Protein backbone atom coordinates (compact mmCIF):
# COMPACT_ATOMS: atom_id res chain seq x y z
CA UNK A 1 0.00 0.00 0.00
CA UNK A 2 2.86 2.45 1.19
CA UNK A 3 5.29 0.76 -1.19
CA UNK A 4 6.25 2.99 -4.07
CA UNK A 5 8.95 2.45 -6.71
CA UNK A 6 11.83 4.74 -6.75
CA UNK A 7 14.61 5.09 -9.99
CA UNK A 8 17.49 6.31 -9.83
CA UNK A 9 17.62 10.48 -10.44
CA UNK A 10 18.49 9.90 -13.94
CA UNK A 11 16.30 7.90 -14.78
CA UNK A 12 13.24 9.03 -12.47
CA UNK A 13 13.73 12.66 -14.97
CA UNK A 14 14.47 11.34 -18.27
CA UNK A 15 11.57 9.01 -17.58
CA UNK A 16 9.00 11.58 -18.03
CA UNK A 17 10.62 12.34 -21.46
CA UNK A 18 9.26 10.95 -24.61
CA UNK A 19 13.14 9.84 -26.34
CA UNK A 20 14.02 7.94 -22.92
CA UNK A 21 15.74 4.65 -23.45
CA UNK A 22 15.00 2.24 -21.03
CA UNK A 23 18.99 1.05 -21.02
CA UNK A 24 20.47 -2.55 -21.26
CA UNK A 25 19.50 -4.09 -17.70
CA UNK A 26 17.15 -5.92 -18.38
CA UNK A 27 16.35 -6.78 -14.62
CA UNK A 28 15.27 -3.02 -14.14
CA UNK A 29 12.50 -3.02 -17.03
CA UNK A 30 9.53 -4.52 -14.76
CA UNK A 31 10.57 -2.08 -12.24
CA UNK A 32 10.21 0.74 -14.94
CA UNK A 33 7.24 -0.62 -15.91
CA UNK A 34 5.75 -0.32 -12.14
CA UNK A 35 6.75 2.94 -12.10
CA UNK A 36 5.06 3.91 -15.05
CA UNK A 37 1.85 2.25 -14.01
CA UNK A 38 1.80 3.78 -10.41
CA UNK A 39 2.07 7.52 -12.15
CA UNK A 40 -0.02 7.22 -14.89
CA UNK A 41 -2.70 4.83 -13.56
CA UNK A 42 -2.26 5.24 -9.83
CA UNK A 43 -0.98 2.58 -6.75
CA UNK A 44 -4.44 1.49 -6.21
CA UNK A 45 -5.10 0.45 -10.42
CA UNK A 46 -3.52 -3.19 -9.87
CA UNK A 47 -2.82 -5.65 -6.63
CA UNK A 48 1.22 -5.81 -6.60
CA UNK A 49 1.38 -9.47 -6.90
CA UNK A 50 -0.75 -10.12 -9.27
CA UNK A 51 0.72 -7.25 -11.40
CA UNK A 52 3.94 -8.52 -10.69
CA UNK A 53 3.15 -11.93 -11.68
CA UNK A 54 1.46 -10.19 -15.04
CA UNK A 55 4.56 -9.02 -16.18
CA UNK A 56 6.86 -11.87 -15.36
CA UNK A 57 4.56 -14.20 -17.35
CA UNK A 58 4.39 -11.57 -20.37
CA UNK A 59 7.65 -11.27 -19.96
CA UNK A 60 8.30 -15.68 -20.28
CA UNK A 61 6.11 -15.49 -23.49
CA UNK A 62 8.29 -12.96 -25.52
CA UNK A 63 11.12 -14.92 -27.70
CA UNK A 64 14.80 -14.25 -28.15
CA UNK A 65 14.51 -12.32 -31.55
CA UNK A 66 16.36 -9.57 -32.56
CA UNK A 67 13.48 -6.57 -32.60
CA UNK A 68 10.03 -7.90 -31.40
CA UNK A 69 11.37 -9.14 -27.94
CA UNK A 70 10.93 -7.57 -24.19
CA UNK A 71 12.78 -4.78 -24.33
CA UNK A 72 10.16 -3.66 -28.14
CA UNK A 73 7.33 -4.47 -25.46
CA UNK A 74 8.96 -1.98 -22.44
CA UNK A 75 10.02 0.92 -24.84
CA UNK A 76 6.38 0.88 -26.36
CA UNK A 77 5.30 1.11 -22.80
CA UNK A 78 6.62 3.85 -22.00
CA UNK A 79 5.64 5.98 -25.15
CA UNK A 80 2.43 5.63 -24.00
CA UNK A 81 3.39 6.67 -20.67
CA UNK A 82 4.82 9.98 -22.03
CA UNK A 83 1.86 10.42 -24.28
CA UNK A 84 -0.96 10.14 -21.28
CA UNK A 85 1.49 12.25 -18.67
CA UNK A 86 1.82 14.72 -21.23
CA UNK A 87 -2.65 14.55 -21.73
CA UNK A 88 -3.09 14.15 -17.63
CA UNK A 89 -7.13 15.08 -18.51
CA UNK A 90 -7.63 13.76 -21.74
CA UNK A 91 -8.27 10.02 -20.84
CA UNK A 92 -10.64 7.52 -18.65
CA UNK A 93 -9.64 5.32 -15.59
CA UNK A 94 -10.33 2.37 -17.96
CA UNK A 95 -8.34 3.90 -20.60
CA UNK A 96 -5.30 4.82 -18.41
CA UNK A 97 -5.57 0.90 -17.21
CA UNK A 98 -5.84 -1.07 -20.27
CA UNK A 99 -3.46 1.17 -22.94
CA UNK A 100 -0.11 0.21 -21.06
CA UNK A 101 -1.34 -2.93 -20.26
CA UNK A 102 -2.18 -3.28 -23.55
CA UNK A 103 1.80 -2.18 -25.06
CA UNK A 104 3.61 -4.28 -22.56
CA UNK A 105 1.25 -7.36 -24.83
CA UNK A 106 1.30 -6.13 -28.35
CA UNK A 107 3.57 -8.43 -29.67
CA UNK A 108 2.95 -11.18 -27.58
CA UNK A 109 4.97 -14.49 -28.56
CA UNK A 110 5.88 -12.53 -31.74
CA UNK A 111 8.32 -14.63 -34.05
CA UNK A 112 10.25 -11.98 -35.59
CA UNK A 113 8.09 -12.72 -39.23
CA UNK A 114 5.24 -10.44 -40.88
CA UNK A 115 1.49 -11.69 -41.31
CA UNK A 116 2.94 -11.96 -44.99
CA UNK A 117 5.58 -14.66 -44.47
CA UNK A 118 2.86 -16.68 -42.12
CA UNK A 119 0.56 -16.20 -45.07
CA UNK A 120 3.41 -17.73 -47.85
CA UNK A 121 4.32 -20.04 -45.44
CA UNK A 122 0.64 -21.65 -45.03
CA UNK A 123 1.74 -21.20 -41.16
CA UNK A 124 -1.90 -22.43 -39.02
CA UNK A 125 -2.17 -19.05 -37.67
CA UNK A 126 -2.96 -17.90 -41.31
CA UNK A 127 -5.78 -20.38 -41.60
CA UNK A 128 -7.28 -19.34 -37.82
CA UNK A 129 -6.64 -15.39 -38.30
CA UNK A 130 -7.35 -14.47 -41.93
CA UNK A 131 -6.12 -10.76 -41.59
CA UNK A 132 -4.09 -9.14 -38.52
CA UNK A 133 -2.97 -12.51 -38.10
CA UNK A 134 0.21 -11.79 -35.78
CA UNK A 135 -2.12 -9.46 -33.98
CA UNK A 136 -4.92 -11.63 -33.21
CA UNK A 137 -2.61 -13.86 -32.25
CA UNK A 138 -0.68 -11.52 -29.92
CA UNK A 139 -4.77 -10.36 -27.84
CA UNK A 140 -5.07 -14.42 -27.63
CA UNK A 141 -1.93 -14.65 -25.87
CA UNK A 142 -2.91 -11.47 -23.34
CA UNK A 143 -6.06 -13.25 -22.69
CA UNK A 144 -4.71 -16.45 -22.15
CA UNK A 145 -1.90 -14.82 -19.26
CA UNK A 146 -5.02 -12.54 -18.12
CA UNK A 147 -6.55 -16.22 -17.23
CA UNK A 148 -3.41 -18.01 -15.49
CA UNK A 149 -4.07 -18.69 -11.79
CA UNK A 150 -3.35 -15.50 -10.07
CA UNK A 151 -2.85 -12.88 -12.87
CA UNK A 152 -5.94 -11.32 -13.43
CA UNK A 153 -4.85 -7.94 -12.85
CA UNK A 154 -8.68 -6.47 -13.67
CA UNK A 155 -10.16 -8.72 -10.61
CA UNK A 156 -11.21 -5.63 -8.79
CA UNK A 157 -13.27 -4.43 -12.07
CA UNK A 158 -17.43 -4.86 -12.61
CA UNK A 159 -18.17 -7.26 -14.92
CA UNK A 160 -18.71 -4.68 -18.01
CA UNK A 161 -16.02 -2.74 -16.80
CA UNK A 162 -13.84 -5.48 -17.45
CA UNK A 163 -15.60 -5.98 -20.86
CA UNK A 164 -14.91 -2.61 -21.75
CA UNK A 165 -10.97 -2.98 -20.55
CA UNK A 166 -10.67 -6.04 -23.07
CA UNK A 167 -12.34 -4.24 -25.96
CA UNK A 168 -9.65 -1.14 -25.35
CA UNK A 169 -6.72 -3.71 -25.49
CA UNK A 170 -8.07 -6.00 -28.29
CA UNK A 171 -8.81 -2.56 -30.79
CA UNK A 172 -5.47 -1.50 -29.18
CA UNK A 173 -3.49 -4.55 -30.11
CA UNK A 174 -5.21 -4.80 -33.55
CA UNK A 175 -4.55 -1.27 -34.39
CA UNK A 176 -0.89 -1.85 -34.25
CA UNK A 177 -0.99 -4.00 -37.69
CA UNK A 178 0.69 -1.29 -39.59
CA UNK A 179 -1.50 -2.09 -42.99
CA UNK A 180 -4.34 -0.75 -41.00
CA UNK A 181 -2.70 2.43 -40.02
CA UNK A 182 -2.98 3.84 -43.35
CA UNK A 183 -6.67 4.22 -43.75
CA UNK A 184 -6.91 5.11 -39.78
CA UNK A 185 -4.83 8.48 -40.13
CA UNK A 186 -6.65 9.29 -43.55
CA UNK A 187 -10.08 9.29 -41.73
CA UNK A 188 -8.67 11.35 -38.69
CA UNK A 189 -7.05 13.71 -40.98
CA UNK A 190 -10.30 14.27 -43.38
CA UNK A 191 -12.50 14.44 -39.20
CA UNK A 192 -9.41 16.88 -37.70
CA UNK A 193 -9.65 19.45 -41.17
CA UNK A 194 -13.52 18.97 -41.07
CA UNK A 195 -13.55 19.88 -37.62
CA UNK A 196 -15.69 16.72 -37.17
CA UNK A 197 -13.13 14.91 -34.99
CA UNK A 198 -15.22 14.22 -31.36
CA UNK A 199 -13.77 12.77 -28.21
CA UNK A 200 -16.86 12.30 -26.39
CA UNK A 201 -17.54 10.07 -29.83
CA UNK A 202 -16.30 6.28 -29.27
CA UNK A 203 -15.78 5.29 -32.51
CA UNK A 204 -13.72 8.79 -32.51
CA UNK A 205 -11.46 7.78 -29.58
CA UNK A 206 -11.09 3.53 -31.00
CA UNK A 207 -9.17 5.44 -34.11
CA UNK A 208 -7.01 8.40 -31.79
CA UNK A 209 -6.31 5.08 -29.67
CA UNK A 210 -5.36 3.53 -33.01
CA UNK A 211 -3.11 5.84 -34.04
CA UNK A 212 -1.29 6.70 -30.46
CA UNK A 213 -0.75 2.30 -30.73
CA UNK A 214 0.87 3.46 -34.11
CA UNK A 215 3.26 6.24 -32.37
CA UNK A 216 4.20 3.93 -29.52
CA UNK A 217 5.15 1.30 -31.93
CA UNK A 218 7.21 2.96 -34.30
CA UNK A 219 8.80 5.32 -31.25
CA UNK A 220 12.61 3.88 -32.36
CA UNK A 221 12.03 6.85 -34.78
CA UNK A 222 12.08 9.39 -32.05
CA UNK A 223 14.80 8.63 -29.99
CA UNK A 224 18.07 10.13 -29.94
CA UNK A 225 20.59 9.39 -33.46
CA UNK A 226 22.33 7.10 -31.95
CA UNK A 227 19.48 5.20 -30.42
CA UNK A 228 17.28 4.95 -33.43
CA UNK A 229 20.48 3.68 -35.74
CA UNK A 230 21.68 1.29 -33.70
CA UNK A 231 17.86 -0.56 -32.90
CA UNK A 232 17.59 -0.01 -37.48
CA UNK A 233 20.16 -2.63 -36.82
CA UNK A 234 18.09 -5.29 -34.69
CA UNK A 235 14.70 -4.27 -37.28
CA UNK A 236 16.64 -5.23 -40.16
CA UNK A 237 18.18 -8.35 -38.78
CA UNK A 238 14.87 -9.65 -38.71
CA UNK A 239 13.93 -8.29 -41.96
CA UNK A 240 17.20 -10.03 -43.57
CA UNK A 241 16.19 -13.65 -41.82
CA UNK A 242 12.57 -12.97 -42.94
CA UNK A 243 14.12 -12.87 -46.90
CA UNK A 244 16.02 -15.73 -46.17
CA UNK A 245 13.22 -17.70 -44.62
CA UNK A 246 11.33 -16.14 -48.51
CA UNK A 247 14.27 -17.19 -50.33
CA UNK A 248 14.06 -20.83 -49.12
CA UNK A 249 10.09 -21.04 -50.07
CA UNK A 250 11.34 -20.06 -53.44
CA UNK A 251 10.37 -16.50 -53.34
CA UNK A 252 12.03 -13.57 -54.10
CA UNK A 253 11.94 -11.19 -51.00
CA UNK A 254 10.67 -7.38 -51.30
CA UNK A 255 14.45 -5.19 -51.08
CA UNK A 256 13.45 -4.23 -47.83
CA UNK A 257 14.18 -7.89 -46.74
CA UNK A 258 17.02 -8.79 -49.01
CA UNK A 259 20.22 -8.68 -47.41
CA UNK A 260 21.74 -8.26 -50.89
CA UNK A 261 20.24 -4.70 -51.09
CA UNK A 262 21.55 -3.45 -47.63
CA UNK A 263 23.02 -0.60 -49.87
CA UNK A 264 19.64 0.58 -50.48
CA UNK A 265 18.79 0.96 -46.81
CA UNK A 266 18.49 4.75 -46.16
CA UNK A 267 16.84 5.43 -49.34
CA UNK A 268 13.99 2.51 -47.81
CA UNK A 269 14.32 4.83 -44.19
CA UNK A 270 13.56 8.02 -46.54
CA UNK A 271 10.64 6.71 -47.42
CA UNK A 272 9.43 4.89 -44.38
CA UNK A 273 9.85 8.80 -42.26
CA UNK A 274 8.04 9.94 -45.14
CA UNK A 275 5.05 7.89 -46.04
CA UNK A 276 4.64 6.16 -42.48
CA UNK A 277 6.64 8.30 -39.47
CA UNK A 278 5.95 11.49 -40.16
CA UNK A 279 2.36 11.42 -41.16
CA UNK A 280 2.11 9.75 -38.04
CA UNK A 281 3.32 11.86 -35.48
CA UNK A 282 2.36 15.29 -37.33
CA UNK A 283 -1.48 14.06 -37.35
CA UNK A 284 -0.93 12.79 -33.70
CA UNK A 285 0.25 16.43 -32.70
CA UNK A 286 -2.95 18.01 -34.59
CA UNK A 287 -4.78 16.12 -32.64
CA UNK A 288 -2.89 16.04 -29.25
CA UNK A 289 -0.54 18.80 -29.08
CA UNK A 290 1.28 17.78 -26.54
CA UNK A 291 2.87 14.56 -28.60
CA UNK A 292 5.26 17.67 -30.72
CA UNK A 293 8.67 16.42 -29.40
CA UNK A 294 7.64 13.03 -31.18
CA UNK A 295 7.67 14.48 -34.26
CA UNK A 296 10.30 17.19 -33.67
CA UNK A 297 12.86 13.99 -32.76
CA UNK A 298 11.47 12.29 -36.18
CA UNK A 299 12.02 15.26 -38.53
CA UNK A 300 15.56 14.91 -36.82
CA UNK A 301 16.28 11.70 -37.49
CA UNK A 302 14.86 12.05 -40.93
CA UNK A 303 17.46 14.50 -41.20
CA UNK A 304 20.28 12.34 -40.19
CA UNK A 305 19.61 9.47 -42.60
CA UNK A 306 19.73 12.62 -45.44
CA UNK A 307 23.30 12.83 -44.08
CA UNK A 308 23.84 9.14 -44.52
CA UNK A 309 23.06 9.38 -48.00
CA UNK A 310 25.26 12.64 -48.55
CA UNK A 311 28.32 10.34 -47.31
CA UNK A 312 28.15 13.21 -44.37
CA UNK A 313 28.24 9.50 -42.09
O1 LIG B 1 12.32 0.39 -40.76
C1 LIG B 1 11.13 0.18 -40.68
N1 LIG B 1 10.33 0.15 -41.84
C2 LIG B 1 10.75 0.17 -43.17
C3 LIG B 1 9.67 0.36 -44.16
C4 LIG B 1 9.98 0.29 -45.60
N2 LIG B 1 11.34 0.01 -45.99
N3 LIG B 1 11.88 -0.16 -47.23
C5 LIG B 1 13.25 -0.41 -47.03
C6 LIG B 1 14.21 -0.68 -48.13
C7 LIG B 1 13.72 -0.61 -49.47
C8 LIG B 1 14.65 -0.89 -50.47
C9 LIG B 1 15.96 -1.27 -50.13
C10 LIG B 1 16.40 -1.40 -48.79
C11 LIG B 1 15.51 -1.08 -47.77
N4 LIG B 1 13.59 -0.43 -45.65
C12 LIG B 1 12.40 -0.20 -44.99
C13 LIG B 1 12.11 -0.16 -43.55
C14 LIG B 1 10.32 -0.01 -39.39
C15 LIG B 1 9.33 -1.02 -39.30
C16 LIG B 1 8.60 -1.24 -38.11
N5 LIG B 1 8.92 -0.49 -37.00
C17 LIG B 1 9.88 0.56 -37.11
CL1 LIG B 1 10.25 1.61 -35.76
C18 LIG B 1 10.57 0.81 -38.31
CL2 LIG B 1 11.84 2.00 -38.44
MG1 LIG C 1 3.34 -6.06 -33.92
ZN1 LIG D 1 5.44 -3.75 -31.96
Amino acid sequence: GLMQFTLPVRLCKEIELFHFDIGPFENMWPGIFVYMVHRSCGTSCFELEKLCRFIMSVKKNYRRVPYHNWKHAVTVAHCMYAILQNNHTLFTDLERKGLLIACLCHDLDHRGFSNSYLQKFDHPLAALYSTSTMEQHHFSQTVSILQLEGHNIFSTLSSSEYEQVLEIIRKAIIATDLALYFGNRKQLEEMYQTGSLNLNNQSHRDRVIGLMMTACDLCSVTKLWPVTKLTANDIYAEFWAEGDEMKKLGIQPIPMMDRDKKDEVPQGQLGFYNAVAIPCYTTLTQILPPTEPLLKACRDNLSQWEKVIRGEE
